[PDB]
């Protein structure tokens, strides 16, 4: 028997929402004895929001949403009842091995992966085509694709994420670089490598291929996009269906994706996604590991895909002829074999604040791409203590 009730947290966008709270409330189909309660909690609030109510043991949530860095973070002060063992478990073996990393710390499994992603640029087709550019592999040639665009079009090139540091890493890996070397435990982001992506980001802004926001850089990346004040931006599987809502990209049909422009030594794109967690505390243990069963199934996982086109981590879902034929689905799933994997550490989530601050200072010309590299090495430095 299961009963009673289950509040689940979800932290997918507006686009998102009411298709993850129908799939929620549909665990109540086979189970109605079970009540769903869904709430939708910001992105950036969430992680502490889940924080303040797990610690204070005072309206958490039975099932959490939960990003890949945020599993480490919760689970390491003890807020994630452990799934080994429960019935949260089911064909664990068909997940995606770098989606099954993210849910494991200190040798238990904390999370059930949810949706896997990366970061692509995605394309205004029409714009490039008036324009008379391809869409551009590297950052090179995304700048004299931008300079054709600004004079045929009137446009800008790219819009340039300026406020999520998220959105520094495809820099960053383009330039030769990585946040930190995990098996040799070095802190290597001030290399010279994140030299060279500090530079390149205030390159792209300066020399006008790119605009960006100091705040409010997810509606205004969106806004921009959907008006064609740009042809070209950065971002992932989420965003699709809301850039389907605008009148520009209606069906999709003038939206085109591509991996993120290799830089001077490489290209790369990180590996990003959620998973689905029980609070430790939670007083439905079992209608909650049911429910985070239900919820990573192939059904559901590939009910994700037909109404978002979010990308399913069971490997199996690949095979439905309704997932492998979808285009953006054709398109992510290559790049998200290649997505370069963080280390899966209690600390990996506070990696990102120091990029953030380093990042807009250099946008702004407060600070050099060279002191922007060593304050952020420095910022690792701290967090990290046995990493040299
Ligand atoms: O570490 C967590 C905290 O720090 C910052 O989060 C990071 C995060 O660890 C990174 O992996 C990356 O998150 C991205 C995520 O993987 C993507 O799926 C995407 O998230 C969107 C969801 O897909 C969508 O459903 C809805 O929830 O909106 C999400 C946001 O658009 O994009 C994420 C990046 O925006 O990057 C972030 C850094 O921003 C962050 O500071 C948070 O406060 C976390 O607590």
């Amino acid at each position: 028997e299961l009963s009673g009730t289950v509040t689940f947290w979800d932290t997918s966008n507006e686009a998102e929402k009411a298709t993850y709270q129908a799939l929620a409330e549909g665990f109540e189909k086979e189970h109605p004895k079970v009540d769903v309660k869904y709430v939708n909690v910001p992105f950036g609030e969430a992680n502490a929001k889940f924080k303040n109510a797990a610690g204070g043991n005072s309206g958490a949530p039975d099932v959490m949403r939960t990003e890949v860095a945020w599993v480490a973070d919760f689970a390491s002060i003890g807020y994630l009842a452990p799934l080994d063992g429960t019935p949260a478990l089911d064909d664990g073996s068909d997940h995606l091995p770098q989606a099954a990393a993210s849910t494991r710390y200190e040798g238990k499994t904390y999370a059930v992966p949810q949706v896997i992603d990366t970061l692509a640029l995605f394309y205004n087709k029409e714009l490039l085509t008036k324009a008379g550019v391809e869409v551009p592999g590297s950052v090179a040639e995304l700048k004299t694709a931008a300079a054709e665009i600004t004079e045929k079009t009137g446009a800008t090139g790219l819009y340039l994420r300026g406020d999520d540091p998220y959105w520094f890493l495809p820099y960053l890996y383009g330039e030769g670089g990585d946040l930190v070397d995990e098996k040799n435990k070095t802190v290597t982001v001030d290399d010279e490598a994140g030299v060279r992506a500090y530079r390149v980001i205030k390159d792209l802004v300066d020399s006008k291929a790119a605009i960006t926001d100091a705040s409010d850089g997810w509606n205004n990346m969106q806004n921009a996009f959907k008006s064609g004040k740009v042809a070209m931006m950065v971002n992932g599987p989420w965003a699709i269906e809301d850039v389907k809502a605008g009148a520009r990209f209606k069906d999709a049909g003038n939206l085109g994706v591509a991996p993120v422009p290799a830089g001077s030594a490489g290209q790369g794109s990180p590996q990003g996604g959620w998973n689905l967690s029980v609070y430790a505390g939670s007083k439905n243990l079992d209608a909650s590991y049911a429910f985070v069963k239900y919820m990573s199934s192939a059904k559901v996982q590939q009910q994700t895909t037909e109404k978002l086109s979010l990308l399913p981590t069971r490997t199996s879902v690949y095979e439905v002829p309704s997932v492998a034929d979808n285009e953006m689905v054709k398109f992510f799933k290559p790049a998200v074999d290649k997505a370069v994997e963080r280390p899966w550490i209690a600390e990996g989530n506070a990696l990102f604040e120091p990029i953030r601050l380093q990042m807009a200072n250099v946008l702004s010309g407060e600070t050099s791409p060279d002191e922007a590299a060593a304050n952020t090495g420095d910022a690792y430095r701290k967090l990290l203590k046995d990493y040299k």
